[PDB]
């Protein structure tokens, strides 16, 4: 449940529905009017409500007099679960005040005819697909498929802000009879269970047609909608990070609350004979993936345990040391030419070599007092990604990754790459997505199906908040253009 989220109201609509509709505690989230890739969390205090500014310029959610968290149900979970915490006066999350729009529904297709409806559920539709489009005078239709096969159409009606299917309950929204509909299906009168088993696909598309969804995407904007939609199912991600909570992990951790998940994160076995298996790392699977936070000065030994025991050969730095005056990752590597050891492991720095867009190192690694042990490690440190945002041309990004590809593709039995930025969830994200598309459209070649949001979905499963703003997710469309055109 993210319904507490309301994609498209102002700050006047916010104060008015949480002073009538609301009461002490109530609160909402929503994006911001006066300044876009912004939130607002609105609250209700004393007959009052405060309007909270949320940032996000890519690296994670920036609360205003707050905490920084992976995504916006990670951080309305936390304040909902640890009170006194939102501030001079404490600011409670007690009740959320839903929201019944249906525009960040998978399964909400607006405007739709009934011929292209069906056009869509016979191409593209499976047992139990559906949708819901705008009847064709204010009234609603939900188009089921069923078989191995045929279309239902399910008339809902709008009658005085309450939804029905004809008879029975009348829902408060769209998405309450929905719900109701996918528990307890409607049964035809010959036998028809007319079962809403996953919302009709239409996100996923032939790697040829990139440029056609694109043009499309870019109308009036579609790749908003399309990000909010995958917002939306973030709520089914609040997987245990029990490990990253523990007292002696917590300094382990460069921002507190933007932890690994229990059930992927990177366990080190290497133990100094109390708490020795801990790293803010997770296991990215789609070729592998190590994503990781940027090292703390304390961390820097457990960043080369795991690039150790992991075999990994590639380090994908996405990051700067210094950001706007801030540490973003410590330097971990020696000086060129210079040898270090980093607890029992040692790193001596081959060779530095300048590109463009990018620095890459070849270090060597070993375990102290074991010389065959030593493997070579290749570090790709991008340096050009501002500071905000993203590039405004994928080029840069595309040669680069095309470069950590290759390397490793050349590396026999070579462990995952690993992948890190400031949190390692916002750049670290884009930078895999992108990675694992391209990775498609290099086995497969140009007839091939890329379907962006359910690759992000799945890489969030593994890591909270992988892909952060709406920015990269354009920006992930855009260099899988660049990638497919130049071929
Ligand atoms: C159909 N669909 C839409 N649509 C439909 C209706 C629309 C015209 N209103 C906007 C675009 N957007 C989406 N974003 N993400 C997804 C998505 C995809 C796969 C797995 C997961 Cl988990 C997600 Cl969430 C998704 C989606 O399925």
């Amino acid at each position: 449940s993210r319904r507490w989220f309301h994609p498209n109201i102002t700050g006047v609509e916010a104060e008015n529905l949480l002073l009538t509709r609301g009461v002490d505690g109530s609160f909402l989230a929503r994006p911001s009017k006066s300044n876009p890739g912004d939130f607002t969390l609105s609250v209700r205090r004393n007959g009052a409500v405060t309007h909270i500014k949320i940032q996000n310029t890519g690296d994670y959610y920036d609360l205003y007099g707050g905490e920084k968290f992976a995504t916006l149900a990670e951080l309305v979970q936390y304040y909902m679960e640890h009170h006194g915490q939102l501030k001079g006066d404490v600011i409670e999350l007690k009740y959320p005040l839903n929201c019944a729009d249906p525009t960040s529904e998978r399964w909400f297709h607006g405007h739709l005819s009934g011929k292209e409806a069906e056009k869509l559920l016979t191409e593209k539709g499976k047992h139990g697909s559906f949708l819901v489009r705008e009847s064709q005078p204010g009234d609603f239709v939900l188009s089921v498929r069923t078989g191995d096969s045929k279309v239902t159409h399910v008339m809902i009606r709008c009658q005085e802000l309450k939804y029905d299917v004809g008879g029975g309950e009348r829902f408060d929204s769209l998405t309450d009879l929905v719900e109701h509909y996918k528990k307890n299906p409607m049964v035809e009168t010959l036998g028809t269970v007319l079962q809403l088993k996953q919302p009709l696909n239409t996100t996923r598309i032939n790697a040829a047609e990139i440029e056609s969804r694109v043009r499309e995407l870019s109308k009036l904007q579609g790749f908003w909608e399309e990000f909010e939609t995958l917002q939306q199912q973030e709520c089914k991600l609040l997987y245990s990070r029990k490990e990253g909570q523990r007292q002696e992990n917590k300094n382990k951790n460069r921002y507190k609350n933007i932890l690994p998940f229990d059930h992927t994160r990177v366990v080190l076995h290497d133990g100094d004979p109390p708490v020795s298996d801990y790293i803010n790392a997770n296991i990215i699977m789609p070729k592998s993936y190590i994503a990781t936070q940027g090292c703390l000065q304390n961390t820097v030994n457990d960043f080369w345990r795991m690039v150790f025991q992991e075999n990994s050969r590639v380090i994908v730095m996405t990051t700067k040391e210094v950001e706007r005056g801030k540490s973003k990752c410590v330097k971990y590597w020696p000086d060129e030419y210079a040898l270090k050891e980093y607890g029992v492991m040692r790193v001596r720095n081959v060779k530095e070599s300048a590109a463009h867009d990018y620095t890459l190192r070849e270090l060597k690694l070993s375990k102290v007092g074991q010389g065959n042990t030593e493997r070579t490690v290749w570090q790709y440190h991008f340096r050009t990604w501002p500071d905000h945002g993203v590039p405004s041309d994928p080029g840069g990004v595309l040669d680069f990754l095309e470069e950590v590809h290759h390397k490793q593709e050349s590396i026999m039995d070579a462990g995952p790459v690993v992948v890190h930025c400031s949190a390692g969830i916002g750049r670290t994200g884009t930078f895999i997505v992108i990675d694992i598309l391209i990775d498609i459209i290099r086995e497969k070649g140009v007839d091939c199906d890329i379907d962006v949001p359910k690759t992000i979905q799945m890489v969030r499963s593994q890591r909270s908040g992988m892909v952060q703003t709406e920015a990269q997710y354009r920006f992930i469309y855009m260099a899988v253009q660049h990638y497919i055109e130049t071929l």
